[PDB]
């Protein structure tokens, strides 16, 4: 039966996480407050059901039954993220490290490794401090630059004995597009006319925010190369995030708006982190509204990873969207196009949990192809692939996941075909571990190949998933 032999010798296979959607201790172990802390408090209309990630899966408690969980199923390796606010809980280095959250991080560390297990760690997975956000507005500072590159150096010489795989941040398009054109993810910030958020720009301020993460980013490996990379001798990237783009119709138009909606979401990041450039259709639609690299800056940003972090779920369909006399000015609108899962009223693909996610695991192969032809060849981990069921049935209900064990079985062929057309994947990341804290989804959507128990003591059950992948990695 189909199993990793399929795959390169050495290939990783893991399961992944992030620290506000899986921690919980939101307000213990010295950690201070971060953005995310701030938001589901603040506006509880913007999450479902008004939930938060106070508790999540308490995984800050229940690590060391998790990690046995993680050799059971018997994985390579494990994503996760270093909460900033937990171990600088006043951001800045000069606030102070709070020694029980490095000793959490360690505690985490040691065990993944005793049990055979690489920990992948992201940087940053958009849980900014709030004293950040406070002092500076955070991301729309030039002055973030150096607070990421101190908490990065923490991370490096407190972890990078034992971690020889980072991820600067996690999915820079969500933060700039979710925090600052749509205000649907923390700090909740968009232009007056959406009636949505107290403050903000949707036309400027993911601009402004996307330039100063990639900076961030870039400021974080250049220290890593130069500091520590010889003697740790791990590897720094980042992760980026795209849907894959497929034209509406044969049109000359539609064809040209699904490029540039692949230009807008992926190109954002990866022409500057390729060429130190944006792309073509950016500078011309959004003009001076987008930022210029200074030649420090493009210097800095291109060529800034050793490898690349790709998260994959969906493709959609792109319609041309002709120009209009009625401007709601945004990114989201800047780029004259629109998505939609269907075409002839006929869904893309299977559907799942996720009302906009459908099933179109060709779309991993063709995104792959397109990196590799387009980026020269970059070494790649996918560094989160999965779907999500409604949280709408009994325990013994969702941990039949016959649905997800098709969506992995599809996706890792499709997976397999990249890597016979010469793509060099080097790793792949199940989104997720546990079913978890879904950001403005809250608990309504479960992703884990892992299920938890919300109502009844936050137990876990591996799902029919998770033995499907115990017995593909022959463990
Ligand atoms: C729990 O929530 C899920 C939501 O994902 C429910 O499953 C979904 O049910 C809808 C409506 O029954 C399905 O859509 C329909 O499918 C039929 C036949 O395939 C189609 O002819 C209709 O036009 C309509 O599109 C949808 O596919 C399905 N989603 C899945 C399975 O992922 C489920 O009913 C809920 N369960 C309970 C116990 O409430
Ligand atoms: N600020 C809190 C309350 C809190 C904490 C986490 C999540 C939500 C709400 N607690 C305090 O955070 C402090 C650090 O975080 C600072 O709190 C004061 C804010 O003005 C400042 O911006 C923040 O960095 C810790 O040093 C203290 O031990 C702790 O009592
Ligand atoms: N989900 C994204 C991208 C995103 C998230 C929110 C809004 C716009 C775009 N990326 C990855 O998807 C994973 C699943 O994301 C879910 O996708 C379905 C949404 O309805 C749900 O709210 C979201 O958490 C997240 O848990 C990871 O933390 C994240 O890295
Ligand atoms: C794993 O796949 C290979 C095909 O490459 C096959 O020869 C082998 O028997 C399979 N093993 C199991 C345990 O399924």
């Amino acid at each position: 039966s189909f199993n990793r032999t399929s795959f390169p010798d050495g290939f990783v296979f893991g399961a992944a996480s992030s620290a506000y959607q899986f921690e919980g201790a939101a307000k213990e172990g010295g950690k201070g407050p971060n953005i995310w802390d701030t938001f589901t408090h603040e506006f509880p209309g913007k999450i479902s059901n008004g939930s938060t990630g106070d508790v999540a899966d308490d995984f800050y408690h229940r690590y060391k039954e998790d990690v046995k969980v993680l050799k059971f199923i018997g994985l390579d390796g494990f994503r996760m993220s270093i909460s900033w606010a937990r171990v600088l809980p006043r951001g800045k280095l000069s606030g102070g490290v709070n020694k029980e959250g490095i000793a959490f991080y360690n505690n985490v560390i040691n065990d993944l490794l005793s049990k055979g297990i690489q920990p992948f760690i992201t940087i940053f997975h958009w849980d900014l401090p709030q004293a950040l956000e406070d002092e500076y507005g955070g991301f729309l500072s030039p002055h973030i630059v150096n607070d990421f590159r101190d908490f990065a150096e923490l991370c490096f010489k407190e972890f990078g004995d034992r971690v020889k795989h980072w991820i600067t941040m996690n999915e820079p398009w969500s933060y700039s597009y979710g925090g600052y054109d749509a205000g649907l993810l923390a700090p909740g910030r968009c232009s007056a006319f959406m009636a949505f958020c107290p403050k903000g720009n949707s036309g400027t301020e993911p601009y402004i925010v996307t330039h100063n993460l990639l900076l961030s980013h870039a400021a974080a490996v250049k220290l890593y190369k130069e500091k520590y990379q010889a003697y740790q001798k791990g590897q720094i990237g980042i992760t980026l995030v795209t849907y894959w783009m497929i034209p509406y119709s044969n049109s000359k138009a539609d064809k040209d708006a699904a490029q540039r909606a692949l230009d807008f979401m992926y190109g954002w990041f990866i022409e500057p982190l390729s060429f130190g450039e944006y792309p073509k259709s950016m500078r011309r639609l959004v003009g001076k509204r987008l930022p210029r690299f200074t030649k420090e800056q493009a210097m800095l940003v291109k060529g800034s990873f050793d490898f690349l972090g790709l998260n994959y779920y969906i493709a959609n369909y792109v319609l041309n969207v002709p120009t209009s006399n009625s401007v709601n000015l945004s990114y989201t609108t800047d780029s004259l196009s629109n998505q939609t899962a269907f075409r002839n009223g006929v869904a893309i693909g299977r559907p799942t949990g996720v009302p906009a996610f459908f099933m179109y695991p060709k779309g991993l192969k063709d995104l792959l192809v397109y990196t590799k032809e387009k980026y020269n060849d970059p070494v790649i981990y996918i560094t989160e692939n999965g779907m999500g069921d409604n949280n709408n049935v009994t325990t013994e209900e969702g941990i039949k996941d016959p649905q997800r064990v098709y969506f992995y079985n599809q996706h890792l062929l499709s997976l397999k075909n990249a890597i016979a057309a010469g793509v060099k994947v080097k790793g792949y990341f199940t989104w997720a571990f546990l079913d978890n804290f879904e950001w403005l989804s809250g608990y309504t959507q479960r992703f884990g190949i892992v299920y938890v128990d919300f109502k009844d003591g936050l137990k876990r059950y591996p799902k029919h998933s998770a033995l499907w992948f115990k017995k593909f990695l022959l463990k």
